[PDB]
């Protein structure tokens, strides 16, 4: 009505798939991804989860480079990491901002969405397509239809944790999901997220045709927890005690992933290469609970603000550069084998 | 979709705009309200407005009997109050339970939405045409479609006060907006919330038409915070607020909830809040803009076999006589304030 | 799209079936109407089919004033005939004009085709819930599904008989459905679509929702030719004789309605009374092929035309010429005779 | 719905168009198509229309082969003849086609149907070869007009008010046949009709209900077929043109080699060619196109062989070569 300014066509999430099907390589891709992290979320396999890659994505040429290193990273310490790429197509903001590619591919305000979601699931299908599996955070209600098919693995913001539709988003999707804590390091949200996610839900949505329906879900198990951190960081064995001790009560599994960015690592990008020190050294103590890690890491390090843009420079959170990538992965493949 | 069992069709928004359209009477209802709001939100009424009604509606009947008794007080202390009805159809849980009047009409569990959303637009429909105002809670993106054109006011649900998903709503809702404050009595996010309200919009939204669609909102400019609480009533609480609103630079005005924490969950402290609240504005407080009351026509509430007539299956409520006492208390605090 | 000017929204079915529900009277009219019309096909029932109205509604209040009258004959005469009121929203047109109240009901071309299924739903549900059935002509591929569950019985016109995707609509309807001969009398394109009408179809349409899908049909087994006249008129005994013996040869039931106007009255309204003569005759004499019949009929005879700008007459066809009501109750005692002495 | 058995999914045009644009070579072969035969409906073209190819589509594969030989004779007899391949995806009856039936077994796989069918009319454009259809549905359009330079209103169809007003919005020049029966009356009439601007509900590319209007199309012209006697001789074309003029409408004709014309006999299209090259190289300036049923191999089957049509009867690529060489000489020797 007098606050809706104007209404424009929208894609349906079919013309999308029609254009863009999944290769078969990238059906491979992403089932035996979500197979070894059922197996990991399971303990039947004692390997770590890494998410690793840029805060958000704003280049496809950069992320199909930083893909293709990630690639052989993958391929070299898979006896130890299983490697998913952060390929981030929504940003939720504290206040306002640029929401992420498909909202604005342009970066000017200019909305092209439906390119936005052309560029988004193109990307996102030769990424698969080569091998290398994706996560990313499903924050839209409607987006997922386009894009959840190309998914390992996907996150639900610590904005988002609460939020009744997100949970009942999660009892739906065919991958696993990890719920990050709230922005106070409050833990019950989310466990009262992975308990929410792992029942079934009867909930309006959207179709894969674009029409609302009414959807019934089965409930997601493959669903754990995201530290991140809240006043002060909570990376740390107590934290991690304390966390695992708040599973088993709430008859959980004690396991744990563990984000090196955002409240754990202060905001500055340099300190998540210390909550690497110290998550390596809870995994070569023993601990089996930390099951997974995730990693805001680009070409370049730092961030830049929104003419023209820096090669490979975050243009959101700041990341960590490629040589600490390299490194901060070596360290945690080494922790593992110790480990085990 | 291996995680998705069954997808069953749903009504779209304009098959039930067609079935049950606003009358005049209603249309004007929504319109006149809408504006009081604004003016109170403005500074340029002295006025307070009172959300009042049931924690959530289970029976049509018994809610049009309680909208009769409120639309009279209403017309009698409106040189004092902008009286609108509490019609809220679920009480958002993360525990089980009955999933509200929309979603679960029959109350057994049949999800019988379609059958939901006509009861829900007849009721608003003939509370609204009666010139009784509805205020309204959004806790999903696509029932709004249905309902919002006779609502009010609405609130945003606490657990999402921080979704850029129910702030992007919020943006381009056609009636003023409250934000809860955090579980905490922080009111950062309700901050962060209003300022991201009160800016315009772009992202994906259902039509009337049952599709989905790119929407670009203009931005809320009349979105304020709502106080729920150890409680957070008292004047310390609201002059602390106030503080943070216009450090912010945001009007420091408030709304207060009576129930829930601030009544530490005993419907008959809603008294003892109005009390307190009652004392703040006769001395003069003006930030107190607007409060919240769970009230019905039976006092208490009953586990949902027949039901007691008029007392809530969810929380908690006061009982009419104590309402028309609490809202006689609001008025006369009203006239005190003024002179 | 160069030769496509605008494009508008349109309201979805769903819409008018909630806004304009079938009441228990309206929803009981249409299912004993289909019934009995289908008692009459099986040849278990000796009563006439009666469809008989204006040649096209274009105003509710004179379309309800005569519902009311014929429903008084309907049931007088209900041991003879089946009658059935003609309430056309849709014309076919010989190249250009108004096409009917739904695709322009301010006749004046300002194709308010959303207040058009609103009123035209109204007017079916308000007729039906009286306890008159009504009939209509399916042209429009898209209209059917906001207001087929109030039709009794439908007729595909002559225009359309031969065209594939009538005969697919047909073969999904849930009323009997007539087919007329071809503009120049064949008789063939008839019979054609009725067994194409009998049998399933796998077509593109849409659904109540107001979006395509693909349908399976079961056919039709409740169709009939419509006898409507050609280059002279079909209604004598030569011609029922050689379309009954052209149905058989078909496999089909030797069962005909015969329409009074059109070809059959060459035009010329007054002598639909002149064609109920020789069919009553017919009729009377023995002739059991004969299921049905057409009238158009209307409160006040003969036509008007919109073209003038001039305030239209109340009661009064702006399409085909029709008869008025003193003759409209004359023919069908007419009728109704004729039905008591072929029984007799 | 008693009768209404199932409801299935439908993929909606945009979905088609998105896997399948139009490349800028298929949308100039369109558009220049279009164009000429603009020219040659308005007179300011001697050049005749050669509306050419198989009866049916059921064979992609040999639809392409047959598509490459055609290119060439296109573009070797492009100064007399405008050639448009035939490509019909959906038959009138009394298989209903590639798109309703593709795997020909009742199983009617439509969305299929309808990827196969919006691919290989794709690939003829690209290559160069515009292509010409038969518009039978009010839904199959929207997924495959934007790839068809001209289209025919079937023969049953062509008294019906819902085709005449989907020929009124199409944005390619369209042709009328005549009825059953040799007489052009329905024909004039749809002729008009079309050229009206009209309303009426449709389907949009977005697969919903819609009210579209329409600007009328004046690219549209009859198309003699036959009845019980075949109707292209030139005392029909003369009755034919004096009937046009009497209506309004300019005198011009496409002659249907095939069907009735053909009395249903595929090498009486020759013996029409001879006549219609007669005709033309006297000087009939009113025969502004033909149409050929042609295949790679002539005949027909039921129920196969390569590059034989399933439906009516076809000539082969040899009799095809030397018909379009005959009208060709004809055209020339009309501008001489
Ligand atoms: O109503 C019927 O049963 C019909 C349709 C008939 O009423 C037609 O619509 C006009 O006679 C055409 O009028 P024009 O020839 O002026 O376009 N039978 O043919
Ligand atoms: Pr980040
Ligand atoms: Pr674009
Ligand atoms: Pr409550
Ligand atoms: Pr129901
Ligand atoms: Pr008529
Ligand atoms: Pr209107
Ligand atoms: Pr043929
Ligand atoms: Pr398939």
């Amino acid at each position: 009505d007098l606050r809706i300014k104007e209404i424009k066509e929208l894609l349906p999430p079919v013309a999308l798939l029609e254009k863009f099907p999944a290769t078969e390589n990238a059906a491979n891709t992403v089932a035996h991804a979500r197979k070894a992290i059922h197996k990991i979320l399971k303990g039947n396999d004692d390997r770590l989860l890494v998410v690793i890659g840029p805060c958000s994505i704003h280049d496809p040429v950069a992320a199909k480079e930083y893909a293709t290193r990630l690639l052989a990273l993958r391929e070299e310490l898979k006896d130890e990491l299983e490697i998913v790429m952060r390929v981030y197509f929504e940003k939720p903001r504290t206040t306002v901002g640029w929401k992420g590619l498909i909202n604005d591919p342009h970066m000017d305000n200019s909305f092209q969405i439906n390119d936005g979601l052309r560029i988004a699931r193109k990307l996102l299908l030769d990424i698969n397509d080569s091998g290398l599996p994706a996560a990313g955070e499903f924050l839209d209600m409607i987006t997922p239809q386009y894009l959840a098919d190309l998914m390992s693995w996907g996150a639900i913001g610590a904005r988002t944790t609460e939020s009744q539709v997100h949970r009942e988003l999660a009892s739906g999707l065919s991958c696993p999901v990890g719920f990050k804590n709230g922005t106070d390091g409050t833990i019950k949200v989310a466990i009262d997220a992975i308990n929410a996610a792992g029942a079934p839900h009867c909930f309006l949505s959207v179709t894969k045709w674009g029409h609302s329906a009414i959807v019934n879900t089965s409930g997601n198990g493959d669903c754990h927890i995201i530290l991140r951190g809240g006043k002060e960081p909570n990376y740390s064995a107590k934290h991690v005690a304390e966390v695992k001790e708040g599973l088993n009560k709430a008859g959980l599994p004690a396991q744990v992933m563990i984000d090196f960015s955002h409240a754990n690592s202060s905001k500055q990008f340099k300190k998540q290469m210390d909550v690497c020190a110290d998550v390596c050294q809870q995994i070569a103590g023993g601990e089996k609970a930390i099951i997974g890690v995730m990693v805001e890491s680009h070409l370049v390090e730092g961030n830049q603000s929104l003419e023209p843009l820096a090669y490979g420079k975050s243009i959101t959170d700041a990341c960590i550069g490629w040589e600490d990538t390299d490194a901060l992965l070596r360290q945690l493949a080494n922790a593992v084998k110790a480990r085990r």
